[PDB]
């Protein structure tokens, strides 16, 4: 069940934890577990959690080695636990739940999900493990992911994209499109209509539209243009306005990749976490134009003109709800005589 | 006053320290402050300090936000201590000043400048907020920044760069060119003149004068004659020589970012923090060429002619004396029947 | 012999020990050693090692600042020791042998070679070093380096390669190829017909022959017509198979380095050190193909065309010994009626 | 105003926390809250716990001060969690629970023991505080302590003695003896028929019965006569067997004082908890004889003999199952010819 | 040659910093100092202090081994650093002063204390070390201690007890009363008149008059007539009263000491430092009274009884200042109908 020294020896002979026969010599000194490799030591593993070194080193080389739903879909569906794996949170670089189900001795409340201490526990399942569809049927409390239809169930068709050893990709080789099935105290919930985040990040970011295509290679008032977007304030909003002393707008991650390859600046992840909305503490290089707290989001451009395109802009200022990533974002709206001035996601 | 949980607080909302009401639960292990967001632990600052790690997160919560003086001119004009703000020193990752006036319970000296304690120390002053240019006024030692004329002072016109969040920019949108004025025991002294350092890096190196333009896009030869500079070793000591095992020369910042561009090498920055020289370990990757101690300093390139040019080259070897940022920097000249050998500033 | 002070006074001033008198004052915190640099702390150096942190500081500061072999090369030659200095272990930040002679006194074990405790041991010898070649003639266990010819010793040229401070380079003002000597139990021995890695790395990968530039500019199907590879599986073993869930084949660098320049991929070092094979846990971003154990060599493609085309292809599989870096590496040949199927080396 | 600096205020200024307002400056180094005192820095707490340093300095600080049950009858009793209290485990230099209910806000899983996810806990009460008493009725899972009836409840008369601050006693100027109550899904148990381990300590051992100053003042043969102990093993179970190189027997507490005081030895307390069976490697100093695994108890030697006169002893060897803290204790049982050989309890 | 290496040397060789020349290898781990003797490593020295684990080494290694006067005097003059000596604080483990002067790079502000740094700093000057007196005369703040008269200047005759390497004691072979004299602003101080606390401790309390020994042998109420003591409430006021949960009075060593040999109690010492006055969070072991917030001073009961008998028993409270050690020291006084009710000092 147990051993430091074997889980050390499945590490540097096949990667990551396999169910391997084996020991390798360790020593853990503070936060970091070597092993010695003829005769000097080798470093496998950086404790940066909040467990004892050994249990999370454990923890990430039993990590979940498939594509898996990014942490943030977790998250907002309310997943406490998975069955019978770990979810590495790689934006943590920690578990991304504080206790296991039959993974490690340390911190398994359950051998199996159909325990009782799991019944009050939203119980993360994964179909493409033989048996655990059966497990969700059966668990009171749970979120199940498959590849394909389930019998007697509707799914709910989630994003494109999954995290594979912390690498979050559209797969082409691999299936990455899951669809999502949840319940709450026995009874199975229909999960509501929702927009995606597009996990993209800001240096390597890739269209995935015609709108965005040309967003990227029109200029601002030529994009505006086209696309009809006079009185939306998008030059405030995805442009950002880097003429005062506080940064404007500049909520929409498309609008900083656009800006990051004219002009680099600086952004601070002083919440460093996966979650739909990011508040960063930017800092513009070119101009010294900042912002202490600026929340970006990824959507596709199309659906965020979707989104603002379909509001009343009659009030000065209002909370907006938007269900994204199956939670529900509110945005801050701020109007002028008909037309838009600002609108920003808030994390919450 | 205090409150760990409460400086917790103002950075996950604020981005930083904004004196907002409320709390946030709050882990301390080793050097790194946590906070719980929804049933796990999230990194919110790791210490690099020799203080504890509590008050550096506190004191790097209270960090001016603000266009600040780099590290190197306030140290250069003899600063000891900041009224009533930190000056956070990004090359050091920790406050640039061990005490602190009115920020924090564990570092304060003093509420107030105007306490006894902080008479014999030359203060820092930032005529930007309400009131600081009075206590300049009535300190005994200071240093005073304004953006603007003040009564019966006249001022010394600093660098045009200022830093920003630790980014050092020319301000566009906010003013980083700032006034400088100093007391010592109550007289206000006349400021030198002086060159400035240009505080750019290696990688995203701009020209910021014709001289430096054609320094960049010519070929050594061309540039040379160009400026006339026969006779004055630009060859060794801006172009480098990569030729024998000891690297010979390369003590300008534009030619280090000339080589970067067509040839990469090993900056090794052993004593890692901000100063007007700096000493770096370098190893050239295409020649194997090296050298332990390679003083690199970034003057204007039109000012680092005006200099070698001023000089008198009659004696074999002799150190020149320098005022750059408001400090006397040492040069070691060396000469040979009457043209230039070799020119280097020396870190002390 | 041993002055804490007087290794930070000669980092602060020469870039590395360099035996000159002086002291500066130093802060030990957890593994940082620091200097104050007027009023103060300034971080010199981070111990990685599983040594003493002060310990760790004098061996770091006493590196061997030369071209020295790479430590792979060395530990396929069993080098145990280095006579009179520390050759630093850059791939694992820390010593590349546990003890020392006549360097520090918490690690020697002798301070002169000659002494009865290291007859056993194989010493590392530097010929470019007054008396050291005598020293290897006189040793019982040795490996010797020189540039040139050894009176009565028939040499073994070695790689072109070497390593500067952590730079692998082919000197160009420098000496980098080294002849190699080697002593078991009294005995000259004959080092083996070998080839040697190219210790290239993935972002800066250079062609070092006409077929390399061939593999990176030729598409796949023309490169392997102008070179007769038919029959050699080299669109699985040197361009990758990212059709499958499990990605196929991979494991020369130079098919790495084109294809990273093409879609980026993550390269996971779970055995961080220098070895002749590299094991790597590889997810391609663009398909979501991946691999646990991707084993990875540098070997100069038209060796690597060699070495396969010497090949007997008539059984399923079998292991293939090749002299690489000096050792005998390990290869599973798989072939399937009369043709390859794929071809990789083991790390061990 | 919850926080570090307020609780190490009321450190500072009421000897623990005590809901006073109130700051000073904290440093936080070596696992360890220091405050400055006039320039200069004074340990307030060393962290020997597994919790981060400020969180178990906060726990530490919000100790339970009255006297509570001690730890091993918590234990005994399945206590998984306290209401609105830490229970500090001074054997442990820690919390007795991992979470807490209202208590603290990283520990913290509820602010009150009503919330659903204390349900499948065990959530000790106290009828000392005002409404414990109705949240224990309401609570699915929990053990109550009183110092009187509770109409309509049968109580378990629990031991003499509690832990006051670390220092286990029978109170005088305190009631340190409780009435027990326990529910188990919702419904009230039956609490069984127990003794109690004394909770004596080598050095300061005083005997709480005729039979124990007797047996600490006669000589072995002596008190062996008096209480008709032949045949029951009294001279290898109590006394112990230091002849061989192996130690024999000495498995009740008294015992282990009285040869303290004639001759020392060493006990090594490797696993170093609160628990009725306490496991100590003994090593004997005038006789170098010596055992890896000792199983010690503190019976009142008058308990020990009810016990093991009611033995049968017509078999070589059977497990003796007796309950002791309200648990059930497995002693072993050697016999040979109708005598006893040895008696032992198991940890 | 200052070095790490060179301190270790005159540790392992001398006992402390003894200026020799020589080296030793030096391994740091664990906030720990280790050498090397014949192969394996050997702890020198346990940072317990908020400094680096080297300059604590060497601060301690240079601490002053000669009688000194013991850091609650020091604190309650004001002083805030030392001439060229390094005053260790065995209470807390740690120098008695921040920085230095003229004693280790890392923490030395000067290397004399003539410089301007040390101008508005009470330096401590030793009278024993050549020069220090003129550097006193010099100083603008300061307190200086002298075994002899200083021509011109008037003198305080301070305590009769001095630290040496931590043992407070009164010297036979060695002399620990000193002269005492303080400047402030550059203008001599005239130190007040005070009563001096005796630095006992609990387990080898020792009386030191008549009074304390007719204390120790004679009953409570034998006592309080033969030193007509009625109605200054002394059975609550030192000898302490355990009837109550919440335990009363016991605020003289003395009557600590007396209890202590009859029945054991916990002393929480959490502010664990060098005081005048010092707080426990006390549990008497046998009663289970106990109090969070105790205070207790170590005064000749001789001179307790001279306090307490001089006050007006007129008023139901009111505080009275005491000057001792030098520093004023704030009692409660409550009393009713003319008699004491209770009279402790705060902290
Ligand atoms: O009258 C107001 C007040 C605030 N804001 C907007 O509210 C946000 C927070 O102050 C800012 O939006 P931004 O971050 O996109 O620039 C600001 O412009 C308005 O638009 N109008
Ligand atoms: O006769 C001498 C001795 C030294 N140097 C120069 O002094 C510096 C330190 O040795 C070197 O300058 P560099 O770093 O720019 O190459 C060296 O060339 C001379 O020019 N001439
Ligand atoms: O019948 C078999 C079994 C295994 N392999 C090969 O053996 C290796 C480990 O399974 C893989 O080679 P690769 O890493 O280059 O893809 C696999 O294709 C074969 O070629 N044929
Ligand atoms: O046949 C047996 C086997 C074991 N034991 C007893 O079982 C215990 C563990 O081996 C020992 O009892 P002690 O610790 O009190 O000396 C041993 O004497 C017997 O008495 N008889
Ligand atoms: O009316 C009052 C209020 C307080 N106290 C006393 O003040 C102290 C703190 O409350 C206690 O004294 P003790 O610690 O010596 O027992 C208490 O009895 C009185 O005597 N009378
Ligand atoms: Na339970
Ligand atoms: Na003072």
């Amino acid at each position: 069940n147990m051993s430091l020294e074997n889980v050390a020896f499945n590490v540097v002979n096949k990667g990551h934890f396999d169910g391997q026969q084996g020991e390798v010599p360790v020593s853990i000194i503070n936060n970091t577990v070597y092993t010695k490799v003829d005769g000097v030591d080798v470093e496998l593993f950086e404790n940066k959690t909040t467990l004892p070194v050994n249990v999370a080193f454990e923890l990430w080389a039993k990590r979940n080695i498939k594509p898996v739903p990014e942490v943030k879909i977790l998250n907002n569906l309310g997943v406490d636990i998975a069955a019978n794996t770990v979810i590495w949170d790689y934006k943590r670089d920690a578990p991304a739940h504080i206790s296991t189900i039959g993974v490690c001795s340390m911190t398994d409340i359950a051998k199996k999900p159909t325990e009782t201490i799991c019944a009050p526990l939203t119980v993360f399942f994964d179909g493409r493990v033989d048996g655990q569809v059966d497990l969700f049927r059966n668990a009171r409390n749970g979120v199940l992911i498959t590849e394909g239809s389930v019998k007697g169930l509707q799914p709910s068709v989630g994003p494109k994209q999954a995290s594979l050893n912390g690498v979050t990709l559209i797969g082409e080789a691999v299936k990455t499109q899951f669809n999502y099935y949840k319940k709450v105290d026995g009874v199975v919930q229909q999960l509501p209509e929702t927009y995606f985040t597009q996990s993209r990040n800001l240096q390597e970011f890739k269209p995935r539209s015609q709108m965005e295509i040309d967003f990227l290679e029109l200029a601002m008032d030529e994009f505006i243009e086209r696309y009809k977007l006079e009185g939306y304030a998008f030059e405030h909003i995805v442009y950002g306005d880097f003429s005062h002393s506080q940064l404007g707008g500049l909520h929409l991650l498309i609008g900083l990749a656009k800006r990051f390859k004219e002009s680099p600046f600086e952004l601070e992840d002083f919440i460093p976490m996966d979650s739909t909305v990011k508040n960063y503490f930017i800092t513009d290089a070119q101009t010294g134009s900042s912002k202490c707290v600026c929340s970006v989001i990824d959507l596709l451009l199309d659906d965020f003109v979707e989104i603002i395109k379909s509001q009343d802009l009659s009030v000065v200022s209002k909370v907006v709800k938007v269900t994204i990533d199956y939670t529900e974002i509110s945005f801050m709206l701020w109007c002028k005589d008909g037309h838009v001035e600002t609108f920003y996601p808030k994390l919450q």
